[PDB]
């Protein structure tokens, strides 16, 4: 209280001296960026997020705040003052960064370009998944998707985090393919934080049936170098198998809302609703992605059947090439993975390894 | 030593510890972002505006960086690193902040919304002249004046200055316009460094024929309010009248390759031409703003005769509405109001640093 400018010097020195270092291969650091509508909202996300990121990397909770430019300014102000004071209160090592958009995609362009000082700038993109997505306008899904692809040409790692907001065994992890350390990094980070102390890491990977031990010995030694006491490593080969009748069922009704039946329809009126309404799923994108989807809805049934009674459930998030697939595609890929688990986390990471 | 993590999370925890207190709005502090592309260029103009943030504020020299979106993240960590080194072997206290965009304006609106972390948020805007505005072409311009507006708009102040590129004692202080004290609180800032010390701060003041006392006391008391301690304070009278004849002339051959004299030419293709060129200027602008020029250039006068002579030249920055003025106008008044002077560092702030620091 009217000393607060001593504070200030120190962390300005302090970050002056961290800015001194030269050398940023060593250490990873995840920072975070935290893309929730309002700290207060979500407050499930905002714990389980600073879990892994705290006293081990920044975390900053952004908010485009979007309306009218006059007063933007005072209600930006007054938001920033109250939910600073919020998240404090329930302590939390993260920043509030509010900033001023016309849309999503350009505040988290804002935030993602422009965040931080030095050293202390995010390096992954944290994102409660939409689940309101079937009722929501699939425009905003697509905006979702686009700010998606966004951090992956900032070489952004993301992270999507599908918890149950309506609220001791082990936290499963199912690293599928490289991406970095990041998939397997935050496993390590969650146990060490007293809270996921009593919780005992059972990865999971998938490969070939006549290859169990030398992929397990394989894995086993890199899970070593990672240094994260891995339990055991249940090495499959159910991937790439039909799932079941009842389960495609039930991912093709989610995705009718929003298949264009070409075939069905006329030509001329397939065009015109693809040229005003080009989110529609084409049933060429389901031909050529069948077995992108079979992937999907295996993974899932296997997650239910191995991953039941697991606390956090890490996997390895599915990406497209942007424009490859249809959003609606998209976000009904991210649903089907992560149907009806325990608090689910789909990573991937930037390709530079995390040590 | 090799580890950095170390440093790293201490600078965390003070981080947070700043954002924590509830400073409310008695927590004003210089914090500006020096947009200079290439920190190497222009070198004495990141000196002078380390000077005044050594200790009370940080400095992010910005930069923007226009390119091909694929290899923009390679050069722009090598360029990171590159002048991140430079600045550190210098003793400057800047953190080096680039960012990626289409256009100076959409990478300065990024820097502006959303450098920093906490409350150690960038609050000023120092902006190099754009010296050899005239061979630059014109959208050029116009993004820098864009960039004047946009500071405005999000609340911020604006200082521009224009160090002279090649590199008794008094720093002059023209505080013509109450804009929230930052005009005094930068020369304040200035004469208590190692440099400055022999400052000697002489303020001048702008006021009709009138009892001179009340003027002097006022800014007795303001400037005791901001502890400057100054040498002189004078108030001019000559400010709001006609130039001389050659001074104006000198104007006029200036905006002449600008000027749309819609007038004297034919109207058709006086309008044609404004359509294909909207930055050029209308005689209706002349009038309506010749005693705005007038005062711009009597204003020139009176400080290179009263301070031709003197280190720092802190002035009130000319300013106008959005679109009132073509920016190619905006642009000659400023290059008119700093013609021929040292080093001058015309500033204007958010009415918010009432005796605040
Ligand atoms: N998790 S989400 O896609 O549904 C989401 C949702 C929101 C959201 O709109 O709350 C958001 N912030 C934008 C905003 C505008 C006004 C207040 O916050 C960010 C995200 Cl990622
Ligand atoms: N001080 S300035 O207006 O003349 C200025 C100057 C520069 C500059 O060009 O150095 C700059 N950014 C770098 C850049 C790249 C391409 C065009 O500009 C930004 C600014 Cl504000």
């Amino acid at each position: 209280s009217s000393t607060q400018a001593l504070t200030y010097l120190n962390a300005l020195q302090h970050s002056i001296r961290l800015s001194g270092v030269e050398d940023h291969v060593k250490n990873f650091r995840p920072q975070c960026l935290v893309m929730t509508g309002a700290p207060n909202s979500r407050p499930a996300l905002l714990h389980l997020v600073h879990d892994f990121t705290k006293n081990v990397g920044l975390m900053i909770c952004g908010h485009v705040h979007m309306g009218p430019r006059r007063q933007a300014m005072k209600e930006m102000s007054i938001d920033q003052a109250k939910y600073q004071r919020w998240l404090i209160k329930n302590k939390m090592k993260a920043f509030y960064a509010p900033v001023h958009a016309d849309d999503l995609r350009e505040g988290a362009q804002y935030l993602m370009q422009a965040a931080g000082l030095g050293r202390m700038k995010p390096n992954t993109l944290v994102l409660g998944f939409k689940k309101d997505w079937l009722q929501a306008d699939m425009r905003d899904v697509d905006m979702y998707i686009n700010l998606f692809h966004d951090a992956f040409d900032i070489q952004y790692g993301v992270v999507v985090i599908r918890l149950k907001e309506g609220l001791k065994n082990t936290i499963d992890v199912w690293w599928l393919f490289d991406d970095g350390g990041l998939t397997l990094l935050i496993p390590y980070l969650l146990t060490t934080k007293k809270k996921w102390k009593d919780c005992k890491i059972r990865v999971f990977i998938g490969g070939k049936i006549n290859r169990i031990d030398h992929d397990r010995r394989a894995m086993a030694t890199l899970l070593s170098k990672f240094r994260i006491d891995f339990s055991d490593i249940m090495v499959l080969g159910d991937i790439n198998t039909k799932p079941k009748k009842e389960n495609i069922i039930a991912f093709e009704e989610i995705i009718e809302p929003y298949r264009l039946h070409e075939d069905d329809k006329e030509q001329d009126i397939a065009d015109k609703m693809k040229e005003d309404e080009p989110w529609r799923i084409t049933d060429n994108e389901l031909e050529l992605y069948k077995t992108k989807t079979y992937r999907q809805i295996r993974l899932n049934e296997l997650l239910k059947e191995h991953s039941s009674t697991a606390n956090i459930i890490v996997m390895s998030l599915p990406v497209a090439r942007k424009g490859a697939v249809s959003s609606a595609l998209y976000m009904a890929w991210l649903e089907a993975l992560s149907k009806d688990l325990p608090p689910i986390l789909l990573v991937r990471g930037n390709h530079q390894s995390v040590l």
